[PDB]
């Protein structure tokens, strides 16, 4: 589900780059880097936490 993101970000930047004068595209491409950016955050805020678990799991062993 974060692939999908990827693409559509993509996309959206390439439409704007074809077109950067209509701010229709432009507000859809911000919009959706900005998704993405929330989104990977929330993966990579997700796994230090899950890592810091391995750390108290590894530790006592």
């Amino acid at each position: 589900g974060v692939d999908n993101l990827q693409t559509q970000v993509t996309e959206a930047l390439d439409k704007l780059a074809a077109k950067p004068s209509d701010p229709a595209l432009l507000a859809a491409y911000q919009s959706k880097l900005s998704e993405y950016n929330l989104y990977r955050n929330a993966q990579s805020n997700t796994a230090k936490a899950f890592k810091d678990i391995d750390a108290a799991i590894i530790q006592n062993f």
